[PDB]
């Protein structure tokens, strides 16, 4: 069984004050991954868990200074230094991470895509490497960078491009998405369950005026799960135990359901 | 048009004083090869450029505490806490290293081959982003790593290995190892070159080994040559031949 769990820059990282670090939420998560893969271990059923996380205060704020509008667009320029500052932020905060990780004995290592993925239409990714680490009980830690495309140009990869990629290219069975919100939400409350018979009724109600969200962000992230025809959580991440709960198939915020 | 320098982890660190790094050489040697694509901007000539260099002083020490003699062949240990350490030191050196380019306005950028490279069965190692970024005229700069090994589960990728895989799979022209050595030492004398007539002569008295051989398997043309002699670099960069010429 395949789990990507998305943990994200806010609970980890108050984007306001750049290259910060919420060390205390962070420790509760790394406490409750281990929980959790305790608990695998004990009830002997094959987990494997590959995680992602954002750019945070440390990838946003060095890339921004890259970043300018032409012609009503975007374009990152003098990427002769800004490919690498970038970069150079986003492995501090990846060793931030991972050291702590470690620190509970959860083997985490370090993927990083700004080295080998390439942008295009469609991701050039290989994911050899990964599927080599998951089959050794390594936990893979990806996250969010700058890469090259095949247009002469440049972009941020996310973990909202990194996790379909993954969850197609691997076959995930299942999607945590561990945010700062409760869930989808409807009226300032979680929708327990999303599935068939009424993701279109929450779309559109997402594009509408009284949606509490208006990014689309969870629309985005509904929209993947369905096309990849797995399982998913979105869950407040800052709670105690949410994590634990939902790497254990049973956090309570959003589940969205399109497997099978 | 398109160049490799492999720059030995002995002329960037000392292999005895595990976590040092020789400033002095490392910013000479950043120097040259920043006067070097000087040199080429006026000639108004393209040069793509990728760089690669060993663990060093920070590599081995730290492979070191996970490498067990099982009676023969070496046998990694407990690679869960492994794997990790070892990225992060190679993570440590290449940063340091990087960032002294950078100083130097060498346009450099990191490839950690950990991530992505499968060593066992055919070398799996995806040069996309490689070829796009030198497209832009940024300089990658690749490192001996710890990677799977799909065979036997974990290899530690050398320099003597991403050298010549890279120069065929990019076809480079001119290829470039600086070592703390005249070139390939011979009766302690650096031969001048080494043929496929020479060669026979050459692995029988070698019996640096896996070097000249991972060369030949491949028909590539690289230079053996001396990192510590002052400008040596920014001479062979410049295709200037500098101790020992390998041609296959
Ligand atoms: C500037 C970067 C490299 C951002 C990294 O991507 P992300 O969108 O996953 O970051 P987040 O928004 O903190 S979850
Ligand atoms: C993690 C490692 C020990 C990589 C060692 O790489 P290399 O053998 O190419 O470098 P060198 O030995 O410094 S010339």
């Amino acid at each position: 069984m395949l789990t990507i769990l998305k943990l994200g820059g806010s609970i980890l990282s108050d984007k306001n004050v750049p290259y910060s670090i919420k060390w205390d939420n962070l420790e509760r998560i790394a406490m409750e991954i281990k929980n959790a893969l305790d608990y695998y271990k004990n009830q002997n059923k094959e987990i494997k868990l590959i995680l992602v996380h954002g750019g945070g205060a440390f990838g946003h704020p060095v890339a921004k200074k890259y970043l300018k509008i032409e012609d009503g667009k975007k374009i990152f320029i003098n990427m002769e230094k800004g490919f690498w500052e970038i970069q150079r932020a986003m492995r501090r905060f990846n060793n931030i991470i991972i050291d702590t990780l470690q620190s509970y004995d959860i083997p985490a290592v370090s993927i990083q895509p700004s080295s080998f993925v390439v942008f295009g239409d469609k991701l050039i990714f290989d994911t050899s490497a990964i599927k080599e680490m998951l089959k050794r009980n390594l936990v893979p830690v990806i996250h969010g960078d700058i890469v090259i495309d095949d247009k002469n140009g440049y972009r941020i990869i996310s973990g909202d491009d990194i996790v379909p990629y993954l969850a197609n290219e691997l076959k995930a069975d299942l999607i945590l998405y561990a945010t700062d919100v409760d869930g989808v939400l409807i009226d300032n409350k979680p929708i327990k369950r999303i599935d068939k018979n009424n993701i279109y009724k929450i779309l559109n109600y997402l594009s509408g005026s009284n949606s509490i969200d208006v990014t689309g962000g969870m629309k985005y992230k509904i929209e993947m799960i369905r096309k990849n025809k797995c399982r998913g959580f979105v869950f407040n991440g800052n709670k105690a135990n949410n994590i634990y709960k939902a790497l254990l198939g049973e956090v309570e915020g959003t589940e969205i359901d399109f497997s099978e």
